[PDB]
């Protein structure tokens, strides 16, 4: 089924019958002291609470903005489920209300409302607007012309990619003719995006609040500089990892994939010579975690022996102040797929540490290759519960007919529920878009688990593949499993699901979004880097927010 098709704030508030300033602004110093105190109100639905907390994580992962639960502070933000989506711009000193209505529970919409509370206003309302966009007054609904009036000093250009900008179809009298068009033609496909903060959105936010760091980013490494991101090579090992440069025919670095000469560097450990169980260590610089859980993401390839082994280790403080204690975290091993692969590893370091990669030779004679590393990042966040790579996605998008589908591997959540994803690359329901939809899977735990599965938030994300989290605009969508999903869709998959021979399992009816992303949006940015599509999934209980 379709859950709910995505809608912009202008259409939501128009359907709710509001007449707010610039659509979502209530008018009745202006800069906040971090952390901003918040109250999640009783009337605010369970999905909305979880989505607001997920939006606060995005702020702590891209900015120095921070939020705390209320304790009797003077100024605060109270989040409620009144009519429409709206916010009061800037600190009001006595507290302010942010409204997240029905159909308003989306990362990009909540980020937009929080940016109003931080004191930002829409981009088409800047005095310089007329130089960058056309406003088609003859296409606006009568009485709504004031929503296009012009109304600071952060010294930045006009941002067509801004999370604050209105869509081409804002307040239209006709559904086919836009009220806004860009004076640079390419941007008619871009204006009014609902993915993430733009780069300029973050630069303005940083200039406004004196930010130069991020609460939940520890490290990243593309290996493009000569000092290799402060990583070092030990001597309690047999050999060394080489810093190769994409020059050799048929070898290309993940960061650039051969788009530039001389640039594009990866770490390599060769396995085609010497003796078995020879190894090499690559070790990070010392890191000081602020939270008790971290996620290490990286890209790798293994063209060598099936007996070769990439292993991730941590070295941590021995409790005297010396980072010398080892823990083995994770092991990776090869198969017939010689393309680049993505890996995620959970770390739980409460004290200072260094993350380590060990490459190991297996049978050197049955090896004609090596272990390859690029594009690391380390964030003070959970890892994605499931990850699905779809290969040759451009070829899939040309070959699949409307209503054909792909299905993921079966994943498992921390509670033990099985889940997966259904992808229709060519939608029948929205022509020119993907449909991504969630399904629950039968698994070995089904007998002890509660049914139907309810109060469990699903987050689906299409990864932007850019190595620095600040620069990423990953498309994201959220729902909470509910009793109201009937055709309850979330009952035990043996009773309400269809058996499939690929997973050897039952899979539920799919629920999610037609029009998750357009084909045009996937063909830009870094969503289809290497012609690989990467989808992330979480399936997490939010009943503790009740
Ligand atoms: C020698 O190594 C090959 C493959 O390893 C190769 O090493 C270098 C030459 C590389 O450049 C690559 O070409 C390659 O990594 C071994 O062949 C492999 O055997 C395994 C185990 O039988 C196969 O895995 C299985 O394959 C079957 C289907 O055939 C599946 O049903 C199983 O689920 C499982 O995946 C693997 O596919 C196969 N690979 C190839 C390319 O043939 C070979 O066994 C090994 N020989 C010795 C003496 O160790
Ligand atoms: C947040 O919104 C609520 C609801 O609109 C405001 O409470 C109202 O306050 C006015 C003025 O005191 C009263 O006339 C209404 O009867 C109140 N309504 C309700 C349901 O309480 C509240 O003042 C707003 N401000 C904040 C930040 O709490
Ligand atoms: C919205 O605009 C579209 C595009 O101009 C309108 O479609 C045209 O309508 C006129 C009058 O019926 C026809 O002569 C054209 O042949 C239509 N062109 C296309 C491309 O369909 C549409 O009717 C408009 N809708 C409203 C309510 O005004
Ligand atoms: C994606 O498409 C490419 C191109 O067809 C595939 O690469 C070919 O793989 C076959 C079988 O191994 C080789 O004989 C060709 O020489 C390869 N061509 C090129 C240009 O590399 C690739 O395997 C496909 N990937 C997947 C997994 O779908
Ligand atoms: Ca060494
Ligand atoms: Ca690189």
């Amino acid at each position: 089924a379709d859950f709910g098709e995505q809608k912009d704030i202008s259409e939501i508030n128009l359907a709710a019958g509001l007449d707010l300033f610039q659509g979502d602004i209530l008018l009745q110093n202006t800069r906040w002291t971090f952390p901003i105190p918040y109250i999640l109100a009783d009337n605010l639905g369970l999905n909305a609470k979880g989505a607001i907390l997920y939006a606060f994580e995005m702020f702590r992962l891209k900015s120095c903005v921070d939020f705390k639960p209320y304790e009797g502070e003077s100024s605060y933000i109270i989040f409620q489920q009144f009519d429409g989506c709206w916010s009061e711009v800037g600190d009001q000193h006595v507290g302010q209300n942010i409204s997240i209505g029905q159909g308003c529970a989306y990362k990009a919409i909540i980020e937009h409302e929080i940016l109003h509370a931080l004191g930002f206003y829409h981009e088409q309302s800047r005095t310089d607007r007329d130089d960058y966009v056309n406003i088609w007054w003859d296409q606006i609904l009568s009485g709504y012309q004031h929503n296009f009036d012009t109304y600071t000093d952060l010294n930045t250009p006009y941002d067509y990619e801004s999370l604050m900008h209105y869509q081409p179809f804002s307040f239209n009298k006709n559904a086919s003719v836009p009220t806004i068009t860009a004076k640079i033609p390419e941007f008619n496909s871009i204006i009014g995006q609902r993915l993430d903060f733009s780069a300029i959105d973050l630069e303005r936010l940083n200039r406004m609040y004196n930010c130069t760091t991020t609460h939940t980013l520890l490290d990243h490494c593309t290996f493009e500089k000569a000092n290799i991101c402060g990583m070092i090579q030990g001597t309690r090992d047999d050999t060394d990892w080489a810093h190769q440069d994409s020059a050799q025919a048929g070898e290309v670095d993940h960061t650039l994939l051969g788009q530039c000469t001389g640039a594009g560097y990866f770490m390599q450990f060769s396995t085609s010579s010497g003796s078995a169980e020879e190894a090499a260590l690559l070790e990070s610089r010392i890191l000081y975690p602020k939270r008790k859980q971290q996620c290490l993401q990286f890209f790798y390839k293994m063209t060598g022996s099936p007996s070769d082994r990439l292993v991730v280790w941590v070295r941590r403080d021995d409790s005297t102040g010396n980072v010398r204690k080892l823990v083995k975290v994770q092991t990776f091993q090869g198969d017939d797929d010689h393309n680049w692969k993505i890996a995620h590893v959970v770390l739980k370091e409460e004290q200072k540490f260094r993350y380590l990669f060990q490459g190991t030779k297996g049978d050197p004679q049955n090896s004609t290759g090596g272990i390859y590393l690029d594009d690391i990042t380390l964030t003070e966040t959970p890892c994605p519960t499931g990850v699905w790579t779809v290969r040759n996605f451009s070829q899939v998008l040309e070959n699949t007919s409307k209503g054909d589908k792909l299905q993921s591997p079966r994943f498992y959540n921390s509670e033990g529920y099985g889940f997966g994803v259904t992808l229709y690359p060519n939608s029948r329901e929205s022509s020119g878009y993907l449909r991504l939809a969630f399904h629950v899977c039968s698994g070995e735990n089904d007998a002890i688990l509660e049914w139907p599965v309810e109060n469990r938030q699903v987050i689906i994300t299409i990864l932007d593949q850019e190595p620095d989290v600040r620069n990423r605009m990953s498309s994201s969508m959220v729902f909470t499993t509910s009793k109201s999903h009937t055709s309850v869709i979330w009952d035990r998959p043996s009773r309400v699901g269809t058996y499939h021979t690929d997973c050897n399992c039952f899979r539920s009816i799919d629920l999610g979004w037609s029009g998750f992303i357009s084909h045009q949006m996937l063909k830009r940015r870094s969503f289809l880097k290497n012609d690989d599509l990467i989808i992330f999934v979480d399936f997490e209980d939010i009943t503790h927010l009740s």
